[PDB]
């Protein structure tokens, strides 16, 4: 008929004896002894519908099979996990039992009810799945700060691949009061070290303003950490919602780390895009979209930012030292920053030795009245160093304020000394205001002065300044009244082309140089009766002196002649006459001198002295007569 | 006997009976009313060698194992594509199908005779999968372009790992006609949005030459994308085959793309390696060999390539804006570029505001006679910034051309205007012919003149040039005829280390400095008489004097004694003598002066003035007698 | 009864026939004439616990499944490997079968007996999988040097992950001699060619020194290889362990590659933390700490460190051509050097045309006295650029010796020469003993000399110098008694804010410029007598006048009246005196000139010539009498 034989009480079954249980499935004895009954006791039974009891072709078992094939990639799925399903459980298993663990993909989403901490020396591979924040995951009251994926505390973690992170802010909003919040990072790692936490793709976090001692965190943030290493992309969603109150604060959030490197996009921020604190930290090429607080922020010491992709910020791009202890060597190296509201960059008074290096444009974007806060690069502290690149055009903005704006308000402990500038670019002035400032500039097309140099100038040095169609190179306007405020300020070379209004300088250097031989060769192939080869012009700004004419002393080298086949010197003098400066000259010539009369009318002379010392002029008589000694 | 049993027409089957089908397969009946024919009819039925029907030890269905596990990896070759068949078919169901999806390995060659369209959002890993094209994927008449892989309107792609691609031109040359051709890229992405391309190896494109409006196309091509990321890495076999007809074009293709980021490495391309255009795009160290056009092409806008790394072109290293519209802020951040029949870098006359930072070595290599085209940096346009790092001798190869060649040829609607150079080297020659250029330099063994300006150098700053044992630092020689022409030329700073001949000037500077004390200190311990301690001395090129002393006038700061115990000033003036300029001192003593006369045998004197304004002199008679006023 | 029926010798088994062999496995007849014993004979039977025998819901068999799901990802430990056991054979079994190749995870340590050799063309992936070296890995006598993982002579390998290396060297410390040891590597390639061999994590070798022709071998070595790519960081146990002889080298070391690029972390190294030599090569951001040897060494051609991050050596942070053949164009492209016992960057006598841009600080930090060897920029050789960014108190370390040490012995064939030399920094001195040097400098805060210009400094260029608050902007200091010594030496702008002395000057300068208009303003508002608005000042060191006056001669742009209503010129003289040099004016005014006495008690004269060339003076007489000319 068929084949069916159920359990029989009484029987004794041989080894290889087959019998079905009463559900069914198929048993054999791997006794000669068998008594027991299968559907309560297998004692030596086994089912034949078992992995164990299928071979592939190679040897191995179905089991050994499976047991090596899932061992290659345990999955989040393999321990129960469901996307779009609350997995929590399941995770926290998983990670509890592999050492190395897949996430899963891009068509994962698992919801996540309590806070997902990662375990030391562990490797976790992802292919773009996303871990999602419900209700729960704040934790226990009085509210500490938590994440979806947390590594704080942990050592050695790798990750290799994307993990995406999802808060809806929305869910979290009723929760705390004025004192009391959650704080929810989509990933966060306190005292984390030597972690590669592989790539991030971060939508929303959940940092409510609570009235004391009120800590931000970042969609993404890595605090207090040694050697760790992540890639973040986060979406803050300003500018994408209404909301009633501040939900969320920084984007990707770095503070009091060691050794720590970002590579970093950040948007819709409604604090600061990318903010990096700590010692010996880089930002590589941080890439920063339409935040409300600055684009990016640097404090601690010897943290750098390289090659820099700043657009649109409601502060500035750049900020050094804001809100901060330390901003000790914190650089930027090269880039570009656009569209803010203050500065491009602004270097706080906490700074020193400070490197910006930046192509920079369409800073003041403020509705508001031309500030200091109203620069490209808004200098203070301790001996920063600016290099300028800027173009007022560029990108079709409307500039408000200097180029460079370096100040201080005092020289006594002065919040801007010892700073380096050195400034290219079209069609923006640069101010100085501080002490020991050393000035490179090449500036093309400002409407006014290209430099100014103002009060609290004391011991700058102008190396070289650059004018190209500028209204001005170069104004030098101190405080008058005070010795103090132009003390030892130099300014040196000032090149101007075809501005408008010759450079204005105050103050008497003291220079030293080497002994030389200048020789000026004139090309030129004719020159005209008093033409002059080279000169020097010295003019008077007196008081006495009011009235168009103020060359007080000269001397020219001169063509003496009406065919330059004889030259000279011309050394000039002056003395007020009917409201002007009248100009003279004792001429210098081959085989003569002639001094000329000071003015129409009068003689002139030449002044000797007696061995009793007095003095004696001959002046002539107008005539052909004994000249005689004049007392004078 | 043995165990078998058929199906019985006239038996109902109890559950859990099990029987054979005519195949041999053994079947359980599920129902205990079972008349069902299971040959016919699997109605309550089940086959026993199903892997539902097989139970881990987890408690686990075989079937349930087989689902969770393929799920983790789909990949190609579940859907049945085979490595070296047509697998056209299999991979655009398997991507239709799959959000995440695995390509394969290095040892997979998948056959393509259609271009496979990625999905939206979709992650893609590959171990180093190779896809090969074959006849049909040119796609139908009116040709248009294709490619083997193609993200053509995609948005949010991932891939993870290296794609590798393979186009035979030589299958495809027979196709179109003088005005339609098949385009074949290896890669195509026109219209892409926020997609990360990972990696490509990429050999041959097709893109023969078609009469009108003919388009090339990248063996790897990104067009009209917004934050896309690919590295590539091409083969363009030119100089590893002989072919009728130009193949292939550009290596790697970037065309009106925002904010696209390239790792790229070109060879043997027969137009340009790599060309990457458009706005705020990033060329991230790309390295070019053996390219037949141009090593690499930058324009449109904020588009910079750092660190380049490229030998070898027909062409040029670098155009900026090679037949481009616009190349506003096109920069290139660093690197090398050797061996270029033209120029290193060629900055065409579209360029605005252009930053060019390289060490260059080798330009003019055609055996054509020198021009413009064989310059290290060509450089036309509108206030480009040159940092020129270059040596002749370097990789032994000789230079046929200016290091450096700025140029305009009208002064009217200048070609070349406002560009800044700083330009340090070895060997050969820095020429301007360009107004508003500012000049650093540091040249050493330049045969000829470091540094020349020529005609149209028009309010040109040359701030300084240091020249080591060149044969001139600087040579300034303008249109002589044309105030216009030399109009605001400063020539600032020259410094001569034992250059064979002197510095060559023309025009005179005006020039405002501030008010010093200037103090020069020798050391010397020993001084003879007529020493000069300092001098100024000025030279003429007048047509009247021709005979090799044309000392015009001088200053000369004196030892006045033979010990070295009185020190005083020579003011020197000079008159044509006997087909020479002679030159005679008015001597400034202390005590005395003493006017020298103009030659031998002719009296010196002083000239005075009366009242009446006559002019009178005071001349010696040759004796020890009463001076008298003698009329002038 | 029971399911059970053995083979039957006498029986004919009918086609799907069902039976136990004596293990009690279930076989069926595939043939209907079966006569055969499967007991000795599977000859048209089936074992029907066969994997070929279960079916999946798609139609696959289980076999199917199992074959197409291995092939995905096969693994070491699909042939056996196992952690924490000799995998040897195992391992090398697994790379002589399959192209791609996954290593396995985080949690494998796979023991190696026998050094692996990777296959030419293969794709490895590695999820943090170890290896680990025993005892026999050393290979056979002679003693050639061996890896854990090689690619001797290897081509177009891929890595994709991390692999981890762990040597014990204590294994190895009893074998060889003095003449013969073993050379143990955790990643070797020799002559490897177009590889990425993706990234390691490496702990250990084994290299005990051997007395002739001692090579060292990195932990990480890339030996004469073309186009290869690594990531890599090694520990190499120093100061972690004591130990009797030295028993590892070198960290990461790269020896005459040729295209070869290192991402490079290396700390506790014996020798050199990183070595890269070789042509084209590139070190990206190497991270160095806590080194016996130099933290990083360069040399061959074209070779770049970018971005550097090196603290900790018992040498210097940066050899260049340490013990190299050749270090042409050898370049370090940014970065940080810091706690050096010696220099942080030593550029050797070999370099020749090699780029150096640091921040540099505690260098000198050996107990020994200050030394050339204790400096922060040591440079000898051809050509070389410094871009020196320096500061003394930096990281609370406390320097000795130079900022910047440049230096020959010699002027006949001169170990250093034309060097050029850009320095900013804090408190430390610029030294230059070299030739043809070009110097730039800013210094705040040193103690002495900004700037000093030694003996050897022949045609030196010394653009400008700016100190701020120094001993000393300048000192030139050159060998008196030999003139080609000082040849050709031009000393240009030197900027003195409130240093204590004066800036010492030799030789004179030959200084060629383009005639000038030179403007000097002054907005003052008032002037008293005498007053300079303008001046030059020569001043004598000659042996003749020892005494504190040493005013030579002067040229004083002067207000000439008590109200600054006139204004002249003061021809200043000067004879010894009293053993002082009295200084006296000639006085050139509006309508006169006046020649003052040389001393009180002396007259005053004009010296004028007869047309005989007898010279005559006149001098008053104290009387208001006739002028007579008096023989002079």
């Amino acid at each position: 008929q068929y084949y069916l034989k159920y359990f029989n009480p009484d029987i004794v079954y041989p080894k290889n004896a087959r019998i079905m249980l009463d559900t069914g499935v198929v048993v054999m004895s791997m006794v000669d002894g068998n008594s027991t009954n299968p559907n309560s006791n297998m004692t030596g039974w086994v089912r034949v519908n078992s992995a164990s009891l299928i071979f592939d072709q190679s040897g191995k078992t179905q089991q050994e099979i499976n047991d090596s094939q899932k061992q290659k990639l345990p999955s989040l799925k393999d321990y129960g996990a469901v996307s779009g399903q609350d997995s929590t459980a399941a995770i926290k298993a998983a990670i509890a039992a592999e050492d190395f663990l897949y996430f899963g993909d891009i068509g994962d989403n698992f919801i996540v009810s309590e806070q997902i901490d990662l375990r030391d020396g562990c490797y976790y591979v992802s292919n773009g799945a996303k871990f999602t924040a419900a209700l729960g995951i704040e934790g226990s009251q009085p509210y500490t700060p938590k994440s979806i994926i947390n590594a704080s505390g942990k050592v050695g973690i790798n990750i290799s691949g994307l993990v995406r992170t999802h808060i809806d802010h929305n869910i979290f909003s009723a929760l705390g009061d004025a004192n009391s919040k959650p704080t929810i990072s989509g990933f966060l790692a306190d005292a984390a070290i030597d972690c590669d936490f592989g790539k991030w793709e971060s939508v929303g976090s959940v940092n409510y303003y609570y009235t004391p001692n009120f800590k931000e965190y970042g969609i993404v943030d890595l605090r207090n950490s040694i050697d760790c290493y992540i890639e973040a992309d986060v979406n803050g969603r300003w500018t994408e919602e209404t909301t009633a109150s501040t939900p969320s604060t920084v984007g990707i959030m770095g503070s009091n780390n060691k050794g720590c490197y970002l590579k970093g996009r950040a948007k819709n921020c409604y604090w600061s895009g990318i903010l990096w604190e700590g010692e010996d930290c880089v930002v590589d090429g941080p890439h920063v979209r339409n935040t409300k607080g600055s684009n990016l922020n640097l404090a601690g010491k010897n943290t750098a930012a390289y090659n820099v992709d700043l657009y649109g910020s409601e502060q500035g791009n750049i900020s050094i030292g804001e809100g901060a202890t330390q901003a000790e060597n914190c650089n930027v190296v090269g880039g570009v920053a656009g569209n803010a509201k203050f500065a491009n960059c602004h270097l706080h008074s906490v700074t020193k030795n400070c490197h910006v290096k930046l192509f920079h444009y369409g800073w003041g974007q403020t509705a508001s009245a031309v500030s200091d806060a109203t620069s490209g690069i808004r200098c203070q502290g301790t001996g920063n160093t600016i290099d300028s690149e800027f173009d007022v055009t560029y990108g079709g903005l409307t500039v408000k304020g200097d180029a460079v704006n370096v100040y201080c308000s005092t020289l006594t402990n002065p919040e801007a000394t010892n700073i380096k500038v050195n400034v290219v670019g079209i069609g923006a002035r640069v101010q100085i205001r501080a002490p020991y400032t050393i000035v490179n500039a090449k500036i093309t097309g400002a409407t006014g002065d290209a430099v100014v140099l103002g009060e609290r100038c004391k011991g700058s040095i102008v190396e070289e300044v650059t004018a190209i169609k500028c209204g001005r190179p170069l104004q030098y306007a101190p405080k008058t009244t005070d010795a103090n405020d132009y003390a030892g300020v130099i300014i040196g070379r000032i090149n101007d082309v075809e501005c408008t209004n010759r450079s204005v300088f105050y103050g008497q250097k003291i220079v030293h140089s080497q002994r030389k031989i200048e020789r000026i060769y004139a090309q030129e192939t004719a020159f005209v009766l008093d033409q002059v080869l080279e000169a020097i012009e010295v003019y008077t700004n007196d008081s006495g002196v009011t009235g168009a004419n103020k060359l007080a002393s000269a001397i020219r080298h001169i063509s003496a002649d009406s065919f330059g086949t004889s030259y000279g010197l011309d050394l000039v003098a002056s003395t007020i006459s009917k409201n002007n400066l009248a100009n003279s000259k004792t001429k210098v010539r081959a085989g003569h001198i002639e001094v000329e009369p000071a003015v129409a009318g009068a003689a002139s002379h030449i002044v000797l002295y007696a061995a009793n010392g007095t003095k004696w002029k001959l002046e002539p008589t107008g005539s052909a007569s004994a000249a005689n000694w004049v007392a004078v």
